[PDB]
């Protein structure tokens, strides 16, 4: 099985124990670590942070200890606007320029591949994404002739049915990609004025937003669209999402006034790192959504949907049962990478739980 793990370049800047550099990553934890994100500038791949050449080197130094570890560099993300990808992918010349720039940059920096994280392709982009993936793979095939093991090509793909339908030709891009990481953790609509879970494995009993807004639906639908199971990797979050409650109510359908207050370390309303949730749980009441198979917790006016060791184990057992290629974790810097917040003196408790289940049989 593959265990694909993202590291984000901006996590370095978090205050105190929040700060995460790539030497905090256990070299044997994941099969693949993806550094996120690269820029695109003058239609060529490029660095983003001031110190990315340094941190790329710190990541790639992990392979001294684990020579089998593979690294990838992800291009795009939400700070890069989808419109920027669109402009590059939609024209033969800019697409070629970009694609030609990729292998030398990856080689120089010690990466084993490229991950595409276009968030997200529209209706007008679908055919261009197909061309970009096909043509980038073709360039990786040519570059391999100069003697070094062929670069890997992956993509991070929406897990929302409407987004999938609008933007991706899954049957075609699956042929050329080495794996597809399914973003099975953005299932609570931005529009909703109630609490809910963003990463449920199955639908809830009572007005799920769709029958579609759950990991099981997403996996099934990618298989049905022609993604072979051995190309599909299911995403599992190490962060949770938070809400400010509008009333004393906390169970299904509880109204909310907006996102939850930011975490001390991650400083972003509506999201909390797992290590922050560990701490939040002190004094919190914990609940599970029985049919969705994922937990939430509440205290004061704050309500948090999250994933725990149990839930991520459960998701790993599911994905093996569906004979998928493995798991993807977003993100190492949001798991308890220091080991010191979650009461177990164990680094990477979520990601490690996933690993441990992938090895079972
Ligand atoms: C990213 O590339 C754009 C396109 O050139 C550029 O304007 C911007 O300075 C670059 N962003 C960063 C964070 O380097």
């Amino acid at each position: 099985y593959k265990l694909i793990c993202y590291y984000t370049s901006w996590s370095q800047y978090r205050e105190g124990d929040g700060s995460c550099f790539p030497d905090a990553i256990d070299p044997f934890l994941c099969t693949h670590v993806i550094y996120t994100f690269a820029n695109i500038s003058n239609n060529e791949i490029d660095t983003w942070e001031w110190n990315d050449v340094t941190l790329y080197d710190t990541l790639n130094t992990l392979k001294n200890r684990n020579p089998k570890l593979k690294t990838l560099l992800s291009v795009g993300g939400w700070n890069f606007g989808p419109e920027r990808f669109s402009k590059i992918a939609s024209k033969t010349q800019s697409r070629r320029t970009f694609i030609k720039s990729v292998p030398p940059f990856l080689r120089t920096h010690g990466f084993d591949g490229l991950d595409l994280a276009w968030l997200y392709p529209g209706r007008r982009d679908k055919r261009h994404l197909t061309t970009l993936v096909k043509e980038m793979k073709a360039e990786f095939i040519r570059e391999a002739q100069a003697g070094t093991e062929q670069l890997l090509l992956s993509a991070a793909v929406s897990a929302g049915k409407i987004a999938i339908d609008r933007g991706y030709d899954i049957a075609q891009i699956s042929r050329h990609l080495d794996f597809i990481s399914l973003l099975t953790y953005d299932f609570h609509g931005a529009w909703r004025q109630t609490v809910g879970h963003h990463s449920p494995l199955f639908r809830g009993n009572e007005d799920a937003s769709s029958r579609f807004s759950n990991a099981d639906y997403a996996v099934s639908y990618m298989l049905r669209l022609g993604a072979p199971a051995n190309k599909l990797v299911m995403g599992i979050p190490t962060f949770g999402r938070s809400f400010t409650l509008a009333s004393s109510k906390t169970d299904v359908g509880a109204p909310v006034s907006g996102p939850g207050i930011p975490g001390r370390f991650t400083k972003e309303k509506g999201i909390l790192a797992y290590y922050e949730i560990c701490d939040f749980l002190h004094g919190a009441t914990t609940h599970r959504f029985r049919d969705q198979q994922v937990p939430y917790a509440t205290k004061g006016n704050q309500w948090v949907a999250y994933d725990d060791q149990e839930s991520v184990k459960n998701k790993a057992r599911y994905l093996k049962n569906r004979q998928l290629a493995g798991a993807m974790v977003w993100a190492l810097d949001l798991d308890d990478f220091r080991g010191t917040f979650c009461g177990q003196n164990l680094t990477f408790p979520l990601t490690s739980a996933v690993k441990d289940v992938l090895a079972e049989a």
